């Protein structure tokens, strides 16, 4: 009856939300995807464990690690033209996300 | 009161009672139907006494047999036309009733 | 008046739903159905509409998921967001048809 | 409230519900109309599907097709003729509606 | 006085218009249609105008075109924007032609 | 609405305008660079002239001149990395910004 299908339509929302479980999943597999990039390309004094002992939070290591990538990798003229600004120090967000992709391109190409 | 506010107490009383005998009776019948459908169709390591050994609910191993049985049967072209993703990973209830009646239908035809 | 926009946006939304549901029942299921004839023996659109899901459940989906999912063998009366899954499955069957 | 004025208020109800059918299966025919005409004489780049996955509404997209298949039969100077102008950038409406009874008579004439 | 200005500036262009569409109508359909004879049966300047766009149309534009623009068959009540739409659409066929 | 609603008011409306005029500004730079690129690094079939009489939008010529440009400096695995595929005829965008400073810095360095 009605009941049963509303009931339907509310475990089907159910289901959308696993499936945002299974992107938050995602989400951390590509966290861990740039802890690996900053292991493999940044300084020891950018690890999670100094960083969180100075006292920064977790996305804030995040994006800290995915600034200075693009920065290393990443040369400043694509920099500015990306971000139509030199500075990456506001540019946080789906650009990062787009720079960071860029400089996974560029070590890639250097290797 | 008059008599009849019992000639309707005492009725409603026995028709409570009554509903609650069926209720126990369906509760028998599915997990009779439950132990049926994981004895015939899914593996010994699914067995009420194996994973009440590892430490879980009776309503939680009904759900995860039932669950179980959706993916083996139900094929994708279904589940996603029912709880429309794939997966029912942590989807349980009136589309899982729905899912194992269509299993049991998909089974049927199967034999 | 963006609520009589919207209005119409949903009036758009159950014309193409009706004009994918007639595509397919008009090549799927007779010409006695059509809804000019249908308009001539006395059924209003919803009515029809109703009528043709119901047969296209009746070609597509089988009995045993009717009386499974739907709990009834009967679609003369399960009308509902049911319907709404029993012509989804109707629609996989014959996409995989 | 009489008898009168009862049974005119429930007439003209009936009249605006016959019109709102009405207007459902004239949408009906356009979105026919549109599906076709696109499925015929324009690429397959310009699906419902891929434009709909590129984000745009169901109305844009109509006004895609229909700009579209202007361009392709209607030629640029009867275009600078009813359109008043060359460019079709933003002569969606019912001046791209007469364009597209000009590209089907077009299609019409060139069958 | 620069209104009046304005306004002669206005009737200029519609003049200009008028001898245009008259030098080229002509030519194209009849002397049936002329200025003279025409007002000799009694129609006014505008009427006249407006009746020689019309046979432009019929003449130039086919009656498909004519229909997918008007968006009516008859162009005997389509005037206004629509018609100037169409008389414009009649040039570009003789320009073509 | 007193004094100090009176002055930001006034203070909103004069900073929107700016911020459109530099919109202005930025865009007519925009067409500057896509003059330039076309002029310098690719062939006269794809001028605006010629492109604008077979009919195509501003907008569809400004991205033909970058897709084109990104395929002739940026190389296909650079391509593929950043933009995640192979072809370019959907990634209009900010990633097409990505894939054209890549070609500014790669004709740069190719000087």
């Amino acid at each position: 009856l009605s009941i049963n299908e509303r009931i339907t339509k509310e475990l089907a929302e159910v289901e959308e939300r696993e499936r945002i479980e299974k992107q938050l999943l995602l989400e951390a597999e590509r966290i861990n995807e740039i802890d690996t990039l900053a292991k493999a390309h940044l300084s020891n004094h950018f690890n999670k464990e100094v960083l969180l002992a100075k006292g920064y939070t977790l996305k804030d290591i995040m994006q800290a690690q995915r600034r200075e990538l693009v920065r290393k990798f990443v040369p400043i003229e694509q920099i500015k033209a990306i971000a139509k600004v030199s500075d990456i120090s506001h540019i946080d967000g789906e650009i990062l996300e787009q720079l960071v992709s860029l400089a996974k391109v560029n070590i890639k190409l250097r290797k």
